[PDB]
């Protein structure tokens, strides 16, 4: 098979494509890019088949959160394995590797694939997988196989093949396969060793059997084979880390050790919901100028790594910086796994081949969290409610199984322009002059087509949410989906196209702020609401100050497009649309802006009902948002602009946390630009992030499948 060419090739007996998930643990992407080459059986399944730059894997970087989202298709915080080592308040256990505890069904949540297959019809085999060996649902796996890491790979291989020799009415459909290495190795001497590439051969050999193996059976042109990782490998020192003892005079909590530390009390279960957790991070928040970590509330975290709903994760976390490791007392050499899964050295690997998948085909980078979607898809079978979008990776296979379709608006529009003459002042008064502007807000059928060609290039965010009470806005400068119920704007969509030098940019215009004529007063924000909140005040969502004269920046400065905003707050959102965007504008060519609030206080990722709000505006019905997002779009051709532009997209969302204080990037002696663009950059998002926070679905007019725009929607952007 080594020595052989690039070729279904299925024989008799056997009419559906065989599965096998291969897993080689801490096989980082690196590893791919550099030694394949001194892999010969690995490279001819890279050359010969599919493979991606790099598969992300899921916060934190560990074996068993990560192994256990691949075969769900949910995130750690939904599964319920969060860690290797973790504590459950409801249950009184403790979850480890060493005790018997990891057998327990109680701590694993959700389906995996293999039980997903049993449910409809379909034997699954399993040789060690992290869940395989549990009684996951009741139910065990059709041939499953207690852990043992010493077990030599050759005889892990054989007993798999064995498997296929059983006749069609015993023999399973879905197999998976864990392999230690190149993992262990990474621990032993780090990611850039001699010691991992022998590792490396190693899993090669291994990898090399089963296809070998395969050939002789007549099945290694007909089998699916998946061979991922779960996480990669970081390099670390006795210098690199950050001993707990240098910002505390005494340790009276537990800390779980790591790259990915958590903070919790020591009595349990009495004293856990009751230890103040925003006491440690506030005794954390830079405490050091050259810190190499950054405390962390659930809530407070990036959106994004989907790590604060479940009470197993501690309301205290740390952020390590990459190399660097953090314990609790004084008392290391090679490598670990555990950081932020954005890191290069964090980066997973993803190899497939078969009938099924494109041959000598390079994919782009996508999260582990779509496995589950794809391995549902071959093994033609329905998937249980997964976090990963179905239908992303059809551009993976031949012959794509499930054909994706665009999201259903739950919610029509219902605002209409009649006289200039407001109704209600709403006590808000700007300083110039007759009413000439409010006529300019009143658009003609012609005005209206060019504002949503122009500002709405690939259509208005759908509302996927039941019952909602909006109105569509339209203006010469951008275009708005107006909230009735919560009396501000859900989304604001604005193309800013690509600008000159500009060297010096207007102002925006103080103290002139009017009432709005379309919106009903009662359905309307009054100016007098913040006047009595001296902490939150009346920030706008589209920067009136980006498009047109003097003159033609009216338009914003009205009782809509205005939102609650901290006074701390505005520093990062007014830096952002005043320097920021002109500045990604040119680089882009022209940008396309759709902004809006996002309300997530029971922090469960998904969008807030009115009564799952907890905080509002002081003595007012108005919400205050958890969150804020900033979805750019533009073209991966930088000669067109996103008002006109024929082929693929470009995005970069951000979902910026509405905080009353800056200690997440701690402002002191650092001028606006050496914060604002950091904390914006740690809070990039995919599109499915900020359409689940918000429940509007973005690009339904864009003339492409849905299978393409679902990659745009899963697109995380790395620096
Ligand atoms: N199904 C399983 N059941 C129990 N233990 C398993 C199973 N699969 C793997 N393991 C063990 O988990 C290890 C991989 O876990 P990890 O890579 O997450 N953690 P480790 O390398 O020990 O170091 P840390 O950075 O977490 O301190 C393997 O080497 C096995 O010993
Ligand atoms: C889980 O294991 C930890 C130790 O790793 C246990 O923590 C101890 O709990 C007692 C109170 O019950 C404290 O006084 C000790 O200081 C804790 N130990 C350490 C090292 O800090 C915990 O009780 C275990 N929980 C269960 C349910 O087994
Ligand atoms: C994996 O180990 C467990 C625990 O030793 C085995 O489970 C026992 O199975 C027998 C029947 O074979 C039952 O009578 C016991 O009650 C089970 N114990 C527990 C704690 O579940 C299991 O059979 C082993 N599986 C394999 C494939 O070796
Ligand atoms: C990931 O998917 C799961 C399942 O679709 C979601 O979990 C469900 O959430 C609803 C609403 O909070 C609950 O009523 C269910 O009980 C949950 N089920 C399970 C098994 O957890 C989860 O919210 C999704 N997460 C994200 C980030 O999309
Ligand atoms: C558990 O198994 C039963 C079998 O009847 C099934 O109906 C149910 O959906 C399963 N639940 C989960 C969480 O897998
Ligand atoms: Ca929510
Ligand atoms: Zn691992
Ligand atoms: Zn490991």
């Amino acid at each position: 098979w080594v020595t052989e060419a690039c070729a279904p090739q299925c024989p008799e007996g056997f009419d559906q494509p065989p599965v096998i998930l291969f897993s080689m643990d801490g096989f980082r992407a690196e590893y791919l890019q550099t030694w394949s080459t001194l892999l010969p059986n690995i490279n001819k399944l890279k050359t010969c088949g599919l493979h991606s730059k790099y598969m992300r894997a899921v916060y934190p970087t560990k074996a068993f959160p990560n192994h256990y989202t691949i075969v769900t298709g949910l995130y750690p915080e939904s599964h319920g394995i969060i860690d290797n080592n973790m504590y459950d308040v409801y249950l009184n256990k403790n979850f480890s590797l060493s005790s018997v505890e990891k057998s327990n069904p109680a701590w694993w949540s959700g389906q995996p694939i293999w039980l997903t297959a049993m449910y409809q019809g379909l034997k699954a085999a399993s040789y060690y997988w992290p869940g395989s060996d549990v009684a996951v649902n009741g139910s065990f796996p059709n041939i499953y196989r207690n852990y043992s890491n010493s077990v030599p790979y050759e005889s892990r291989i054989a007993t798999l093949l064995q498997w296929l020799d059983l006749p069609k009415a015993e023999r399973p459909s879905f197999y998976t396969i864990y392999v230690e290495e190149p993992d262990s190795a990474g621990h032993k001497s780090g990611p850039v060793s001699a010691g991992v590439i022998k590792a490396l051969q190693l899993v090669d050999d291994a990898f090399g059997m089963l296809m070998e193996g395969l050939k002789q059976r007549n099945l290694h042109n007909c089998v699916n084979i998946i061979v991922l990782a779960d996480h990669g490998m970081d390099q670390t020192s006795c210098d690199r880390v950050e001993y707990m003892t240098d910002y505390f005079p005494e340790i009276n909590f537990y800390m779980y050790q790591g790259p990915a530390p958590r903070i919790r009390t020591r009595n349990i279960p009495q004293d856990f919901f009751t230890f103040n957790s925003e006491e440690i991070v506030r005794d954390l928040s830079c405490r050091k100028s050259d810190q190499h970590f950054k405390p962390y509330l659930t809530p407070d975290l990036p959106k994004r790594l989907h790590y604060a709903k479940n009470v197993r994760i501690d309301k205290v976390h740390l952020m390590v910086d990459r190399q660097w490791l953090a314990y609790r007392n004084k008392g290391c050499e090679g490598g670990t796994h555990g950081y932020n899964n954005e890191f290069k050295s964090m980066e997973a690997i993803f190899l497939a081949h078969g009938p099924s998948f494109k041959e000598k085909t390079v994919i782009e980078p996508f999260e582990n969290i779509e496995v589950y979607n794809l391995l549902c898809d071959l093994l033609h079978i329905q998937p249980a409610p997964n976090n990963g979008s179905h239908g992303s990776l059809n551009h993976l296979l031949k012959a794509p199984f499930y054909q994706p379709s665009h999201a259903e608006e739950l919610s029509k529009s219902a605002c209409g322009f009649t006289t200039p003459l407001p109704k209600d002042s709403l006590n808000c008064s700007c300083l110039a002059q007759e009413e000439q502007v409010n006529q300019r807000l009143n658009l003609n059928r012609g005005e209206v087509s060019a504002t949503e060609k122009t500002n709405l290039p690939f259509g208005r965010p759908r509302v996927i949410q039941k019952n909602k009470d909006h109105c569509l806005l339209y203006h010469r400068e951008y275009v708005s989906g107006f909230g009735k119920a919560m009396k501000m704007p859900m989304w604001s969509s604005y193309t800013v196209p690509k600008p000159g030098d500009t060297s010096s940019l207007p102002p925006t215009v103080p103290d002139c702020l009017r009432a709005d004529v379309r919106v009903d007063p009662s359905e309307s924000q009054k100016c007098s609401f913040y006047l009595a909140d001296q902490n939150i005040d009346h920030g706008f969502l589209y920067p009136p100050a980006i498009k047109g004269n003097n003159e033609s920046q009216y338009d914003a400065l009205i009782t809509s497009n205005l939102v609650p905003m901290y006074k701390e707050f505005k520093k990062m959102w007014d830096y952002f649309h005043k320097v920021l965007l002109i500045k990604y504008a040119i680089e882009r060519n022209g940008v396309n802006v759709v902004s809006g609030p996002i309300f997530d206080y029971n922090y469960d990722g998904h969008f807030d009902a009115p009564d799952e709000i907890t905080n509002y505006v002081a003595g007012t019905d108005v919400p205050v948002p958890t969150h804020y997002f900033v979805v750019l779009t533009s073209c991966k051709n930088k000669t067109h602009t996103p008002d006109s532009c024929p082929g693929w997209l470009d995005v970069l969302p951000f979902v910026v946390p509405h905080r009353p204080t800056n200690v997440e990037s701690c402002p002191e002696n650092k001028a606006e630009d050496l914060w604002v663009e950091e904390r914006f950059k740690a809070h990039i998002a995919r599109v499915r992030d900020v359409e689940l926070l918000t429940g509007l679905d973005f690009y339904q007019e864009k003339t492409q499948p849905v299978s393409e725009i679902l990659q745009l929607k899963t697109y995380l952007p790395t620096f």
